[PDB]
C-alpha cells in the first residue's frame, strides 16, 4: 500500500467533555450534560466536519431526558486539526423530557440528513427505571406513544441550522414494531446515488435528486438492531451488524434489490456494541475502514482496521487505538464513528468512560475526537 510509505500521523483530544471535567460542553442556554455518549461524523461537501452525539442530561442511561447535540468545525477548511478549530455545542433537538437520540446522518451534496430516534421520556427499553423526578419508566411497547419513532432532520447550510424533526415513524418503521433503533453512526451515498441508511431490522433507501429525496424501507431477515452500511468495491451493499450474543459482528451483502443471508463474521471479534465503517477510497488500491472493539467481551479493544478486498471479506490486524492513548479521559472504548477529512485523514469519535461508578448510571461518559492517517495503520506493530 503506498499510503504506509508516508510518515505516520494521528492525533487526539477529547471533543464532548462531560460534567465532570474542565471546561465542560454545555449549550448556550446554560444547560450541561453528565454525559455524552453515541457519536456519529460525516464530512460535509464543503469540509466542513459535523460532530453529532446524546448529551445525556442527567447520568449516563440511554432513556431520560436526552438531547442530540453537535458540534462543527469552525471552518470548511480546518479538518478538526485542533481543539480550537471546532465551535462550541449546538442543540439539533432536545424538546421535552424525551429522548432524541441515534444519530444517523448523511450527506447529499448540499444537504445532510439526520436520521435520529425518538422515545417519550416516560419510557424505557426494558422498564421499570427510575428516573430523576422518582418516577418509573414504563417498557417500550407497540402503542403511539410508548413506541421508539423513527425522525428526520435536514440542514442546507452547512449544519448551521436544522429543520424541525419530521416524524417518519409510520412510513418507515414496520407498523407493530416497538423498539427501534436507527444506526447509530452513519448512511451512505452509493456510487449510483441512492441514499442508504442502516436501521433495525431494514434499511431505509433515499431516492430523488440530491436533496429531494423521498424513503422507503428495505426489510432484511436477520439483520441486527445497530447495523452499519457501506458499498464495498465491488459496488454491492454490506451490512455488518452489532450481534445479539456477544461474540462476533454479523455481516450481509448484496444490493437495493436485496441482501443475502447474514452470518458471523469470526474476523471481527465483538463484545455487543455498536461498531462503524467506512469506504474510504474506490480507487487503486480500494480500501474499507473498520472500527470497532475487537474483543468478545469488552469495550476496551478499540481497533481500527483495513480491507482491500473488493466485497470487504478480510481484514487486517490493523491497530489498536490504545497504540496512542489519551490520558485524562477516563477508560477508552464504546460506540464510534468515523469520517474522510479533506486532508486525507480518517478522522473518528470514540467514546469514554471514567466509569467512577463502575457500570452504574452515574459514570461520566465522554466521547473522543482522533485523527490518524492510512500510515498510522497500515504500520502498526502488529
Ligand atoms: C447501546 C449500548 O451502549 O450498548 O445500546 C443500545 C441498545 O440498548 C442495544 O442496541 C440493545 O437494543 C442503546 O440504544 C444505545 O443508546 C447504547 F446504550
Ligand atoms: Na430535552
Amino acid at each position: 500500500d503506498p499510503a504506509g510509505k508516508a510518515a505516520q500521523y494521528h492525533k487526539e483530544y477529547a471533543l464532548f467533555r462531560s460534567a465532570n471535567m474542565p471546561s465542560p460542553d454545555k449549550l448556550a442556554t446554560g444547560v450541561g450534560f453528565h454525559s455524552f455518549r453515541i457519536p456519529a461524523v460525516v464530512r460535509t461537501n464543503t469540509g466542513r466536519i459535523l460532530a453529532f452525539a446524546e448529551g445525556r442530561r442527567h447520568n449516563n442511561r440511554d432513556y431520560g431526558d436526552i438531547n442530540l447535540v453537535y458540534k462543527r468545525t469552525k471552518s470548511p477548511t480546518n479538518n478538526g486539526e485542533n481543539p480550537t478549530d471546532w465551535e462550541s455545542l449546538r442543540e439539533v433537538v432536545g424538546t421535552g423530557p424525551h429522548t432524541w437520540g441515534n444519530p444517523t446522518p448523511v450527506v447529499d451534496g448540499n444537504t445532510i440528513y439526520l436520521f435520529l430516534s425518538m422515545n417519550d421520556g416516560a419510557y424505557s427499553q426494558n422498564g421499570g427505571n427510575t428516573l430523576p423526578d422518582g418516577t418509573k419508566t414504563k417498557k417500550i411497547d407497540s402503542t403511539w406513544v410508548g413506541r421508539r419513532h423513527l425522525y428526520l432532520t435536514t440542514s442546507t447550510d452547512d449544519g448551521d441550522t436544522w429543520t424541525k424533526p419530521v416524524d417518519m415513524t409510520k412510513t418507515l418503521t414496520p407498523d407493530g414494531q416497538a423498539w427501534d433503533a436507527v444506526g447509530p453512526g452513519n448512511g451512505i451515498k452509493l456510487s449510483t446515488g441512492e441514499l442508504v441508511i442502516p436501521a433495525q431490522g431494514r434499511n431505509i433507501i433515499g431516492r430523488g435528486p440530491s436533496g429531494n429525496r423521498t424513503w422507503s424501507m428495505q426489510i432484511l431477515k436477520g439483520a441486527g438492531s445497530e447495523g452499519t452500511i457501506c458499498q464495498t468495491p465491488d459496488g454491492k451493499l454490506m451490512r455488518n451488524d452489532r450481534p445479539g450474543p456477544m461474540g462476533h459482528r454479523s455481516v450481509a451483502r448484496g444490493t437495493l434489490a436485496g441482501l443475502g443471508p447474514f452470518a458471523t463474521d469470526n474476523g471481527l471479534p465483538d463484545p455487543a456494541c455498536q461498531g462503524s465503517i467506512l469506504s474510504y477510497n474506490s480507487d487503486e488500491p480500494a480500501r474499507t475502514i473498520f472500527m470497532n472493539s475487537a474483543s468478545t467481551d469488552r469495550r476496551t479493544a478499540m481497533r481500527v482496521r483495513i480491507s482491500y478486498d473488493k466485497d470487504a471479506a478480510k481484514f487486517n490486524f490493523g491497530r489498536e487505538l490504545k497504540d496512542a492513548p489519551l490520558g485524562n479521559v477516563g477508560n477508552e472504548g464504546g460506540y464510534s464513528s468515523m469520517t474522510k477529512t479533506s486532508d486525507y485523514k480518517i478522522g473518528a469519535l470514540v467514546e469514554s468512560d471514567w466509569y467512577e461508578d463502575k457500570g452504574g448510571e452515574k459514570s461520566h461518559r465522554c466521547i473522543i475526537w482522533r485523527r490518524f492517517n492510512l500510515s498510522w495503520i497500515i504500520n502498526g506493530p502488529n
